[PDB]
């Protein structure tokens, strides 16, 4: 039901035609074993041409007519059979592909559509709860397992009836009791194999958790680099838990995987075990009874049957999730729950004008528990006037504000519009009543003309113009190039929020209702804009009663009423003075407030090569894999032989030989097989491990001595980087093992399926090796025509998602909602595209399968036709066909290895190349010399001389011009500028994070640019803005062991002392042992801080970095900060740069520089005396 048929719901013809090819599958699975049947009587014939041609001593002429007679017999036997078989397949294949798409694309289509605006129709509840991102994500994530669903389903009937069939068909009808003793020990081994190999696969994929919980412990905290560096390199740690938990999990994974090897060991045993029982049970029923040399044909048949089963599954499977996430989602999708608002007919309200009218209105937010915010709610606004709201505590005013848009509902008692009941009106022609204005001035990623289109479908830039005109926004728009016709570079991030604001006005200026509400979107801007703004709405306002929330008292002056309002408290109503002579609430208030990566550069055989150095060597890798090579091109050949000595040789011994050959195949597969993988296992598998340990190592560390544009200036995140860690270092492990299995194939299948394409023919030879090119090369088209579409197809999608997002995701559409489906609309546009483009390709796939097949039965048939070419008296075609299914399954074989083990090679490569590239890096600071800490360097005097930089991106025009300072020793350098850049920059320029374009440093003397970057980073106390450190215990954060800096705890309890930070430690339980807790989220920035300084003093710096140190804080923070500052400064040289043009006056020398250069220097009443720069400042700060 619901689950499954709302799942495969709608489709007339759909539906029909779904059913159609389905039919056409289950006749194509019965269409391969029918094939193993032909397999029998033609083998059949061709086994007793065998015993007639093997008798020899005899007649000579009838040898001629019998066994010719055979041949054409046969050779119309063929052609008849693949012919029917064959074009069938064709046929039948196509449809079903035509099954898949066309019905799973219609239907997704529909589902499509019908989710888009369900999406949209779920009122405010897509606000209340979902993630909203989250929401659109499994849009398209979930429709498209869903479609998935629908086609590979159509796959599973294909074979579950391919087997069902099958193994009955034959399975019986060719056996009555002999097909059963197939059905006896073959479904039996089934069993077992089946059996034993998943106990084990699922052992693997525990081994696969373990192994991700191995990889988290080995990935840490890495973030916070800059510190890091201001730091210099954990570096034991991470490689300590790294390769700790990996050789852990790697060795036990390699256990399991030793153990899947010890599977594809195990499969392979009970598959050698399959030939055991196989022609053992046969060599009996086909020497005694059943003589036939056939039965194969049936054994063979079912057998090839219980793996339909297990392609099946994974068919099944996909039905399975696509069906479950699909129509549970689906349910949050088909579902109508809407009610608590809707967008279809309603009360219509053509009085025009009307007031607002909330009586007793008790509300709570969606989420149940939280506190009825409107605690009965008692307000009226007459018309025309501007109403007003106060508040300051957070949640009431805008809630309110809120229902009046009958966003939400009340919770109790009722709010009537004009004089009528909200709840009643239309709401679209409600919320089009009702003009809005947010603070957030959501704008979109289209034309201005547009936004305001979006205000009110149509319109003529006639109107827009005067309500741009009236918006005050002409002006601007028309200096903008382009003009209205302007667009908004991807999304609202290329004007200024003002005129954004301002623009949003126009829009619902354009909308023109009689309602109007501000949720103070004068709110979080710029003074002068602000007051504009002002002016715009009131010559939108007084013209249509309105009503504001504001902190702004004063542009709340002009109400015509105020309403007392501080989180949820209803209280003291009427005009300014009234309050304000009320001494109470409103009065009160105003006199308070006065993953992308993706590079080109590969490495063709470098990553061989850096491979083979990363391995130390497994020749006996290499060696067992060629021997398993042997093995197949043996098994292949065994079987030759077997079926062979069987159909035509002598009648004695026929027992020792069956029996013999059999045990053989046995022992020789299974045996040589379970060594041959287990023993690689191991071995290969080491490799993996010490790659992937010692390369992460290697790698990370390169990380650690990497450094400068690097982090100071990424555009790779913590996440990418771990990241990198992780994934590439599997990767590559990729490589080797790959490599591997590449010389195992080749020689296995080139080497063997040669020198048995020698004992040949030079008729399958040749024909054979045509046939396996060409099958290969249309397998490999195949995959290519069809990641191909499945790419594009993501593109057209892609755009349509897009759009969809920015919908969705900006629900501050609904807010007008005059656009819904006119949205939804665009994408049925967007939609129809790559629907026709649907239809188009389901065609492509259905004919480029079919055409896969046609290959199939094509290739056998021409191949056994001319196999048993000329059988004249005799000729050299015989048993030797069997080495043909040695040429051509080694094909197979070559495919088993392109389809199995390591990845494609491809991602694994392009990591590989990745974490190579990264590894390689080119230092930039490490070891070195450039001085020798001279006990003469204890100075400080840092001297700046040309200062001409900009971090990498040049094109930017250097932060740093021509600059020059200096700082004497021991006092403090005062440091003030415009803002952002240019402060910092310079203190990391002393950290010398990026050596300037032009100029040079002297710390005292000597050039740092050309002294010991490690020592002159040994000597530096920098405490920057965000503080941080990471979840050790403080004693450790404190004693940071900077290098050899053992963990001092006389010391570091100096530092608490200095670092004022003594008040926590003294008690807070535990005492210096009281880890940040929680990786530091159990303290206030002023702690952190003193941590910090804590760091800085325990090192005993010679100079101070305070880059605006305390910026964000408050009372004896900021106090104990600049006193613990205080007396942390002034023993040693310190550059305080800030914007604290507050306690800059207490600085030896003040310089104000101007972004680029520097401008004013001096004493404080010095830079005063001189008016402009540095004065102008005192003066804004006031
Ligand atoms: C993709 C399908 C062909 C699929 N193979 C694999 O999933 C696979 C995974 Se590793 C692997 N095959 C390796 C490699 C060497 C292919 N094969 C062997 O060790 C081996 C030993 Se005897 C044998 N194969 C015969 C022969 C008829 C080959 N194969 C089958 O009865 C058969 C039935 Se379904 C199937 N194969």
């Amino acid at each position: 039901v619901s689950v499954l048929t709302m799942f495969r719901y709608a489709g007339w013809l759909d539906r029909l035609y779904m059913l159609v090819g389905t039919l056409a599958a289950i006749i194509h699975g019965v269409a391969l074993p029918l094939m193993m049947l032909i397999f029998g009587d033609m083998t059949d014939s061709f086994a007793s041409v065998g015993n007639v041609s093997k008798n020899s001593t005899n007649m000579s002429e009838a040898d001629k007519r019998a066994m010719f007679a055979k041949l054409e017999e046969e050779m119309t036997t063929y052609a008849y059979y693949y012919t029917g078989i064959g074009a069938g397949v064709l046929i039948v294949a196509y449809i079903q592909v035509s099954f898949w798409c066309l019905a799973a694309g219609r239907q997704i289509h529909k589902i499509r559509q019908k989710f888009f605006h369900a999406i949209m129709n779920q009122e405010i509840g897509w606000f209340d709860v979902h993630d909203v991102g989250e929401l659109n994500t499994r849009l398209t994530d979930d429709v498209s397992k869903i479609n998935e669903g629908i086609g590979d389903k159509i796959g599973m009937f294909f074979q579950a009836m391919a087997t069902f069939f099958g193994g009955f068909i034959i399975g019986f009808t060719r056996g009555w009791k002999l097909t059963l003793v197939i059905l006896a020990i073959s479904p039996v081994l089934g069993l077992s194999a089946g059996i034993w190999a998943k106990i084990l696969s699922s052992f693997t994929d525990k081994e696969l958790h373990a192994y991700a919980k191995a990889g988290a412990v080995a990935e840490e905290v890495l973030a916070a680099i800059r510190t890091v560096i201001a730091f210099g390199g954990q570096k034991k740690e991470l490689e300590r838990y790294n390769n700790n938990l990996e050789e852990a999990k790697r060795l036990g994974i390699k256990k399991a995987i030793t153990a899947n090897i010890s599977m594809g060991a195990a499969f392979l045993l009970i598959y050698a075990s399959y030939a055991l029982a196989f022609w053992y049970g046969t060599s009996l029923v086909i020497s005694k009874e059943y003589s036939i040399g056939q039965v194969l044909t049936v054994f063979f048949s079912v057998l090839i049957g219980a793996f339909s089963v297990g392609q099946a599954s994974p068919n099944i499977e996909a039905f399975a999730n696509a069906r479950g996430a699909a129509y549970e989602v689906f349910k949050i999708i088909d579902n109508k729950p809407s009610i608590d608002s809707f967008s279809k007919s309603g009360h219509k309200p053509d009085n025009i004008q009307g007031n607002l009218e909330f009586k007793n209105i008790h509300f709570s937010y969606p989420s149940r528990k939280e506190v009825q915010i409107l605690k009965g709610l008692n307000l009226k606004v007459k018309s025309g006037q501007t109403v007003a709201l106060v508040g300051n505590s957070g949640c009431g005013k805008s809630t309110t504000v809120q229902l009046m848009q009958r966003l939400y509902d009340p919770l109790d008692g009722m709010v009537s519009i004009d004089g009528q009941d909200i709840r009643t009106i239309n709401v679209r022609y409600l919320r089009e009543i009702i003009g809005v204005v947010s603070q957030e001035p959501v704008l979109f990623a289209t034309t201005i003309a547009e936004n305001i289109r979006y205000g009110r479908e149509d319109v003529t830039m006639d109107e827009i113009e005067k309500a741009v005109k009236e918006a005050n926004a002409y002006d601007f728009i028309m200096k903008l190039p382009h003009q209205f016709d302007t667009l908004v570079g991807e999304r609202g991030a290329q004007l200024s929020g003002g005129q954004k604001q301002r623009i949003a006005i126009a829009r619902a200026l354009v909308r023109n209702p009689k309602i109007l509400l501000l949720d103070e979107a004068t709110s979080a801007l710029d003074t002068e804009s602000e007051a504009v703004v002002q002016a715009a709405l009131d010559k939108a306002r007084e013209g249509r009663t309105t009503i504001v929330i504001a902190h702004r008292l004063s542009t709340v002056r002009n109400a015509d009423v105020i309403a007392g309002f501080d989180g949820g408290v209803i209280v003291e109503q009427g005009n300014h003075d009234e309050l304000m002579r009320e001494k109470g609430i409103y009065f009160k208030l105003v006199m308070t407030q006065t993953l992308d990566e993706d590079v080109p550069p590969a490495s063709f055989w470098r990553i061989l090569k850096l491979n083979s150095t990363e391995w130390p060597y497994f020749v006996v890798g290499i060696f067992c894999a060629i021997i398993n090579g042997g093995l197949q091109p043996a098994f292949s050949v065994i079987f030759s032989k077997v079926v062979g000595v069987f159909t035509n040789g002598g009648p004695p011994e026929t027992q020792r030989q069956n029996s013999n050959l059999f045990s053989l195949l046995f022992l020789i597969l299974g045996i040589i097989s379970f060594i041959t993988f287990f023993l690689q296992g191991f071995t290969f598998g080491k490799a993996g491990e010490i790659l992937t340990k010692r390369l992460r190592y290697m790698v990370f560390k390169s990380m650690l001595r990497q450094d400068v544009s690097w982090f100071d200036d990424p555009k790779n995140t913590t996440g990418a980087l771990t990241t990198r860690l992780a994934n590439d270092a599997a990767q590559v492990k990729g490589a080797t093992g790959s490599r591997l299995a590449v010389i195992f194939q080749n020689i296995a299948n080139l080497g063997t399926g040669i020198i048995i394409s020698l004992i040949y023919g030079w008729q399958l030879t040749l024909l054979l090796l045509a046939i396996v090119p060409i099958i290969a090369i249309a397998g490999v088209v195949e995959m290519k025509m069809l990641s191909g579409q499945a790419l594009k197809d993501k593109k057209e999608l892609e755009g349509s998602g897009k759009i969809a997002t920015e919908a969705i995701e900006n629900f501050r559409t609904v807010v007008s909602l005059t656009r819904e489906q006119k949205f939804e609309t665009m994408y049925a546009q967007s939609l129809q595209i790559p629907y026709r483009n649907a239809m188009k390709k389901a065609h492509v796939f259905g004919i480029t399968f079919s055409f896969t097949q046609a290959m199939m039965y094509f290739s056998y048939a021409a191949c056994f036709r001319f196999g048993a070419y000329l059988v004249t008296q005799q000729l050299m075609t015989f048993e030797n066909v069997l080495l043909v299914f040695s040429a051509i399954v080694f094909g197979a074989m070559a495919v088993g290895q392109v389809s199995s083990f390591a990845p494609d090679y491809a991602k694994a490569t392009v990591s590989a190349s990745h974490i190579i590239r990264i590894i390689e890096k080119t230092p930039e600071i490490d070891s070195y010399s450039t001085q020798g800490l001279k006990p003469n360097m204890l100075e400080g005097n840092v001297q700046f001389s040309g200062v001409v930089f900009n971090y990498p991106t040049r094109p930017s025009i250097p932060v740093l011009q021509g600059l020059s300072l200096e700082v004497k020793k021991g006092q403090t350098l005062a440091l003030v500028g415009s803002s952002g850049c240019g402060k910092s920059t310079v203190v990391q320029l002393l950290e010398r994070f990026y050596d300037p374009m032009a100029g040079s440093v002297f710390l005292d003397g000597k050039e740092i640019k050309q002294l010991n970057v490690q020592w002159l980073r040994a000597q530096l106390g920098i405490v920057s803005q965000e503080p941080i450190l990471f979840d050790c215990s403080i004693a450790e954060n404190i004693a940071y062991g900077d290098n050899s800096r053992v963990v001092s705890y006389e010391e570091i309890v100096r530092a608490a002392k200095e670092a004022n930070i003594h008040q926590f430690i003294d008690s807070l339980p535990d005492k210096y042992n009281t880890r940040v807790g929680d990786k530091g989220t159990q303290l206030s920035g002023g702690q952190k801080q003193r941590i910090a300084i804590a760091r800085a003093l325990v090192r005993q710096p010679h100079i101070l970095l305070l880059d605006e140190a305390t910026s964000a804080l408050d009372t004896e923070s900021e106090k104990v900060v600049q006193e613990a500052l205080d007396k942390a400064r002034e023993g040693r040289t310190c550059i305080v740069i800030a914007h604290r043009l507050s306690t800059i006056q207490n600085a030896d020398l003040i310089v104000v520089i101007q972004n680029g250069k520097v401008k004013e220097h001096g004493t404080h009443q010095q830079l005063l005396a001189q008016k402009g720069i540095y004065f102008s400042m005192v003066s804004v700060q006031a």
